[PDB]
């Protein structure tokens, strides 16, 4: 009924065979399919959720799965694919907030039935995104503010704002959180109302 | 057909998707094998002139709109079904003053789940897929949003209130002069998630955010 997985530096063809053994689905794999994969889920996944993870891994490495009666065809169109369990926030709400941190070479997908996220990126950027998810995770909804920077640079702005909050220089902002969205040079500011409203003012003061 | 404008324009209405694929092959020189299951009627429109690479982006948006994708199968490119109303138009909307990426989160609440929305940053254009009457309505929203100097925004997830009521009260109060301090700010309802998107200059936006919180008490 449920499965976990810990596959490290395995041929993508082994991962396909392991999905066939788990799900019972048989695949006809195009000769051009190739690559090394690392796939991890410490969370228990249902048969349907294992299939969603399979699609995310295929998409991560540039492969499409096409219906073909009974069997399905795998065809072309180091990264680890990890399943991250979210405890309190709805996963579909966190997706847009985490997408900025995922590079264009990566993958990000929701698994709403397990309240989990699937991410593909280098192992070190996943661990950094895991900490962001852990800080975001909460029962209440995330109201937020977006600031499109005109003069400053978001990775610098995010570091200054984080440093000021950690050192006690951002009085009133304690508890607020900032997510840098480097693709569009914008900041996403979260947190409880008073703290969030103050961090928006500090961020705005920085882009003058 | 694609009409020279090397740039082109296009205004294809109610054509077989297979005709649209053949036209893309004639312009791009790319040869495709179309899986027997690929079917449908398409309307594709660009009054803006598109380069060769932008015509290819429009092609991908049309394929994705109708549930198709391009794969490599047996030494050739194959268009296949990937894992909605009968009449969908795919229109390119050029944006004049604002960077297109900044308008995308403000117009996404208006694109339904069957639709499509993609950026074409090299032409500063948006590709939208929807019913022709719905696209015209979104084109007016883009024209109004594009005249604004800032596209910074605040999001409020309403826990108690109904989204459409809150938006109407806030708009009425701003139009009647009752939202002191928030004049100049604007509201976009996002029903799918029962949330408000508040825009405007910083202080007015900060005041409309406070006013919006009083309606969800
Ligand atoms: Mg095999």
């Amino acid at each position: 009924a449920h499965w976990t997985i810990n596959l490290k530096d395995a041929d993508i063809r082994e991962f396909i065979d392991q999905i066939s053994e788990i799900t019972g689905e048989t695949f006809v794999v195009d000769p051009r399919v190739k690559g090394q994969v690392s796939v991890v889920s410490k969370a228990q996944l249902s048969l349907s959720e294992v299939y969603q993870l399979f699609l995310s891994v295929m998409s991560t490495h540039g492969f499409t799965v096409v219906a073909q009666g009974d069997q399905a065809r795998i065809v072309p169109n180091r990264l680890e694919t990890r399943v991250i369990q979210v405890q309190q926030s709805p996963v579909s709400e966190l997706i847009p907030l985490i997408r900025p941190l995922v590079p264009q070479y990566g993958h990000l997908a929701a698994v709403p039935s397990a309240n989990a996220l699937i991410i593909s990126d280098r192992s070190a950027n996943i661990a950094r995104i895991e900490d962001v998810i852990r800080q975001l995770d909460q029962k209440g909804s995330h109201d937020y503010s977006v600031i499109n920077l005109r003069y400053g640079w978001v990775m610098d702005a995010a570091e200054v704002l984080n440093n000021a909050m950690s050192r006690g220089q951002a009085k009133g902002a304690a508890g607020a959180q900032v997510i840098a969205d480097a693709r569009t040079n914008r900041l996403i500011i979260l947190g409880p109302p008073q703290a969030r409203a103050k961090l928006v003012q500090l961020a705005q003061s920085l882009d003058t």
